[PDB]
């Protein structure tokens, strides 16, 4: 089955675990490219009560750093807030729990705002049909394919 992090059915336990960024998009691309401070590489998500806390690595000069943030819940069901770079909202328009999450993101930082999307896997990859059901929700949200960018093949560090 699947659902959305606005759902009525949501049960937001089962997002528990072993994650990876499998692909990333954005209507900024560069956020995400190279030395953007968005190319996070997600690797667990811990659900508590009211938060989720989320562990990533960055790369750089082929060096990996870690992250933690913990997103809040926010007063819409399904929604939780950040501080990173900005602020943060986001939600979970689609996952299966079992294989693959996509998650909708927007940054508010000095006055200006960007979407940012994120495909993410149980393991390093997904295939390419839910890829393409990826891009398929990007074009829903305005987001060109050449702003969606597959670090399948620079998951791991
Ligand atoms: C539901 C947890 C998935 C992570 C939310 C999206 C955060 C995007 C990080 C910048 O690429």
């Amino acid at each position: 089955e699947e659902a959305s992090s606005t759902g009525r059915n949501f049960n937001v336990e089962k997002i528990n675990g072993e994650w990876h960024t499998i692909i990333l998009a954005s209507d900024k691309r560069e956020k995400i490219e190279d030395n953007g401070n968005f190319r996070l590489f997600l690797e667990q998500i811990h659900v508590l009560e009211k938060s989720l806390v989320l562990k990533f690595h960055t790369v750089r000069d082929e060096e990996c750093s870690e992250l933690s943030m913990v997103a809040d819940k926010t007063e819409k069901a399904g929604e939780y807030s950040v501080t990173y770079d900005g602020f943060n909202t986001f939600t979970i328009p689609k996952t299966d729990y079992d294989n693959f999450l996509m998650a909708h993101l927007i940054n508010e930082k000095d006055g200006e705002t960007f979407q940012l999307m994120g495909l993410y896997g149980r393991e390093p990859d997904l295939s390419s049909d839910i890829k393409e059901r990826f891009a398929q929700l990007c074009e829903e949200h305005g987001i060109l394919r050449e702003n969606i960018i597959d670090l399948s093949n620079a998951n791991r560090c």
